[PDB]
RNA sequence: AAAA
């Protein structure tokens, strides 16, 4: 009969509700979910979703009491909305949560229950989640509790407390061009693994650029029917001597003749130490066969490849579990919405960190690759995730991106995290301690 | 001494906070900005440049107290320092803005002032960012700022630390330069077609077959050699030739595009592609087709969206230079510049315009990101940013609801506008900047 | 300026 009261200010960034409910629940009797109401007259949107998101993953069923509000600007209609939907049944203890929500909506929530709820019968509680050092501190109360490595939260949950649905990913055992490129996949990723390693990386990326690109991904679809790329073929070499197709068959260093012959016997770009031209007979189909996945893999997935397998070691010697805490081609979308993309997703505590790779050393590329990043790492994990962007570019250039797209938030440490070239053969280990600190 | 002081809480947005203070300035005698200090123990960074912005260009003088708060997540830590840093005078009204800073210090500075100050009269404002309102606690006002405040790219940018402005007039436009006594001409017939609702035909002749023949090599139409020997490979392609589509498949429109440039910048020769011949230096090839393809590859896009709101703008009584321009750039110390097409300052609300002729989605998609965070840098969280493509109607939907991120307002702060809209882009950008 |  003594009832405890959790009350949550609803905002438009659901984890700070989703960590604090996860962490008190099993302390308190009944829930009361201060949200917005939607009023395009004043432009106000609703973050009701969000309410109901935080009801149904943390379980609060018929304990949780949405109270809504009119105008979450305006302190009167606040006020006047309190004294009309806020429970009326007498507890024994109020706590507020008021890190959500707008300042004024934070103001008067704090004051009107603190007076409506005065008597010493009942004990008043303010509670605030920080997070710059990941704890939830008291009012009053020196009492400071970091939730940092105690609260937990998978990447599922995640995404969908961020209205994100259709969430799907893969796992080292169930990555798609394994399947692609059977009975191969190992020896090829090996090959490339050591060439990293090797600190042959800039040379394979110069080599891809030039002349692989300038072979296979010259066209839309070139690929996709044999005219197009014995034209193409056939264009290229009157450039002669200068020709890529030259520089392929002559200039080609060994350790892309390995990768290159590491591919499956049909799945092959090269005949011999020579680039295979297909003939008139080809077929269209045949073609793709033999050349779809290998190119759309050394075009750079497997550069993606190369960053997961680096990272799910030393993330398996820490608590991680794959699947739910990292992973790689993350998709997912909002309801009758596009789909989005992200090469690789890590978790730590209830912190994400999403992960882009690119392979180019261009500062413009690059450049729009961060800005991808760091909006997509705020859609779907909320304002306090962090961005690493993986490239093929020198230090200063990496450098130099960091400052470009830096955005303050009143943290010291930073949330776009740029690397590069020189980083790639002991990558794990960079992420490792970027992420990890 | 009858005093009235005005407190305000310096957040990392620091235009509420310079709204706030333009419109109170002359009501008080005192102002108290409340920032934070850096500490790299509880990954705590300092406002206090924000603080220093605002005093310097509030021109608030020996008037701003700075007062520090060592932790910004403790309420013990935040009154310790209100108690022992709060200016001690006599004051008749102490009015804060609770607008900025975190929750626990809108709480402790709001209950710690209530308590110390309210026979006195005490007041606390918020600037409401959804309905543009400064809205009151005690005198329960309302009062509308959208139209009251204004500020300039420059006082906008500096707040927000970015140094080094500099941008672009109607009449003082670059490629005004390269074509001097013909830049009239140039864009009166290019913007005669885009009205006529040739925009689609055009970026499709753009792509194939006008950067097929001028867009190869590296500064491949500043040297007749790389030039020359390009051309010749086009033609050995005779049946599917860019140079046969150039000469034969062009539409009408476009030819007056063409001969709307003076001789010596044609791309044409009569009614065919210029060749140079073999004396044709690599100045002459230069001086003839490199600021004529630069234009036609999308600069002049740039300019005809800019020329289609200038009138508009001026017509709300905005002023060129100082609420809206061309070819923004600016930088924060020591870091590298970015660069924004076309800016436009509606009150207080920053509106970037990001422009291509591009059709395609991925491309698109990452010019959709850069001006999201660009007007996000430069001018804070509630500005809003327009991407213009050459996408068809779908495809800008599409991208819309793609990047579209959840703030708590109902008007979207990212829009997209495509290929369909360029006849009437003018209007497209007043309504949904204005209305 | 709706985990500064
Ligand atoms: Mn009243
Ligand atoms: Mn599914
Ligand atoms: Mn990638
Ligand atoms: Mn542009």
């Amino acid at each position: 009969m003594n009832e405890k009261v959790l009350v949550l200010i609803v905002g438009t960034n659901p984890l700070p509700n989703y960590v604090v409910g996860s962490h008190l629940k099993e302390k308190y009797d009944k829930f009361v979910l201060i949200y917005s109401e939607k009023n395009d007259k004043i432009n106000q949107n609703s973050t009701y979703d969000y309410a109901k998101k935080l009801k149904e993953h943390l379980n609060l069923n018929d304990k949780c009491i949405f109270l809504p509000l009119s105008d979450v600007s305006n302190s009167e209609k606040i006020i006047n909305d309190l004294r009309e939907k806020f429970p009326s049944e007498d507890f024994v203890e109020v706590h507020l949560n008021y890190t959500g929500g707008t300042k004024t909506m934070v103001v008067h929530i704090y004051n009107f229950l603190k007076e409506k709820f005065k008597n010493n019968k009942i004990k008043f509680e303010g509670s605030y989640l920080d997070a710059r050092d990941y704890k939830l501190v008291y009012d009053y109360s020196e009492e400071a509790i970091s939730l940092k490595d105690t609260i937990k939260i998978d990447i599922n949950t995640l995404l969908s407390i961020h209205l994100y649905e259709d969430i799907h990913f893969e796992f080292y055992d169930t990555y798609s061009y394994k399947q692609k490129f059977v009975d191969s996949f190992d020896k090829i990723s090996q090959e490339i693994e050591k060439a990293i390693k090797d600190d042959k990386g800039e040379d394979f990326v110069k080599w891809l650029e030039d002349p692989f690109r300038k072979i296979f991904k010259g066209e839309n679809k070139l690929l996709e029917k044999t005219a197009k790329f014995k034209k193409h073929i056939e264009k290229l070499l009157k450039d002669n001597d200068s020709s890529p197709i030259v520089k392929f068959n002559e200039k080609t260093p060994q350790f892309i003749w390995d990768i290159l012959n590491a591919f499956p016997e049909g799945k092959k770009l090269n005949d011999g130490q020579k680039l295979w031209i297909p003939d008139d007979k080809i077929t269209n189909d045949n073609l793709s066969s033999r050349v779809k996945d290998t190119v759309e893999f050394l075009n750079g997935k497997w550069f993606e490849w190369y960053v997961y397998s680096q990272i799910k070691s030393e993330l398996l010697d820490r608590k991680l579990k794959e699947g739910e805490h990292f992973g790689i081609s993350l998709k997912a979308q909002k309801k009758d919405s596009p789909y989005f993309e992200l090469d690789i997703f890590l978790i730590n505590g209830y912190q994400l960190i999403g992960i882009s790779l690119t392979t180019s050393s261009t500062r413009r590329l690059c450049k729009l690759k961060g800005f991808e990043v760091i909006h997509r790492v705020r859609q779907i994990g909320g304002d306090e995730s962090k961005a690493i962007l993986i490239t093929g570019m020198d230090k200063s250039k990496t450098e130099d991106l960091q400052k470009d797209l830096a955005y303050e938030t009143g943290s010291t440490q930073k949330r776009f995290v740029v690397f590069g070239i020189d980083d790639w053969a002991d990558i794990g280990s960079k992420i490792c301690e970027e992420v990890f600190k």
